[PDB]
């Protein structure tokens, strides 16, 4: 068991248009009668005149492998790009804003750490859009450090440093590499603000007890070794 995000809301949501693209199939729909590995559910434009970010429920065969970039989200309910492009088009999918975005909404109370939270609160406050991750800032591939980032530089592929649910090191998809293109400046470092908020969160635990962090709230409190 790794120290790191289940992405369980974005598995959540690939299945639920699973099922919706066979519905639609059963509705006669023919372009959505396909198996399960063609469906996953992105956060997107659509096509010519589809142009706000929307939950759809695309087939992967009809989407460009660059970028009109589609989304993923993380288990704290946040849009991160993943790999992949719209066709505006030529795109299949089917647009499923309201079931898709209150999933998220169930997902995140489940799986969104309470310190990531705060972290995230601090950096969309100060700068709207934003969220924290402790990951590289641009053109130096090894130095990390806490940011609150435009979630557009963001690379869903790549995990970075993120708040576990017992404020302990975590690890969640939406990270950055460290180049030197025009996106790796999208960020705003706040060590301070971003540690203190993290320190602001009462412990799901006790003082008598351990915080062994999960994927899932709550984690495991365990009554602390005696002086045996
Ligand atoms: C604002 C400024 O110039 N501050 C001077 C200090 O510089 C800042 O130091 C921090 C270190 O914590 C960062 O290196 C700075 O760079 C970034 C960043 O926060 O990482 C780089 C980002 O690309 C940039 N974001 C953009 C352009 O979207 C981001 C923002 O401009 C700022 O965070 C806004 O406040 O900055 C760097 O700006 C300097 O260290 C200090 C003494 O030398 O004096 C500060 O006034
Ligand atoms: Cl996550």
């Amino acid at each position: 068991h790794s120290p790191a995000s289940g992405r369980y809301i974005q598995q959540m949501l690939d299945q639920r248009c699973q099922e919706i693209a066979a519905e639609l199939c059963q509705s006669g729909l023919r372009k959505m009668c396909v198996p399960s590995s063609r469906i996953v559910a992105r956060n997107a434009v659509g096509i010519t005149h589809q142009n706000t970010l929307q939950w759809r429920c695309f087939d992967t065969a009809s989407l460009l492998e660059s970028n009109n970039g589609v989304n993923c989200v993380d288990d704290c309910g946040h849009t991160i790009p993943c790999p992949g492009g719209v066709h505006r088009q030529n795109s299949n999918h089917a647009t499923r804003h309201e079931i898709l975005s209150k999933l998220v909404e169930e997902g995140v109370q489940r799986f969104c750490s309470p310190y990531q939270a705060s972290a995230n609160k601090y950096c969309n406050d100060k700068f709207p859009g934003t969220i924290a991750r402790r990951s590289k800032g641009f053109g130096n591939n090894v130095e990390v450090a806490w940011r609150c980032y435009e979630k557009a530089s963001l690379l869903y592929s790549v995990y970075a440093e993120c708040a576990s649910n017992c404020g302990t090191t975590w690890y969640c998809p939406g990270g950055r590499r460290g180049t030197s293109t025009e996106l790796d400046k999208r960020h705003y470092t706040e060590e301070e603000g971003i540690r203190q908020a993290i320190g602001s969160v009462d412990s799901p635990c006790s003082e008598v007890e351990v915080c062994l962090p999960k994927d899932e709230n709550p984690p495991l409190c365990l009554d602390e070794s005696g002086q045996i």
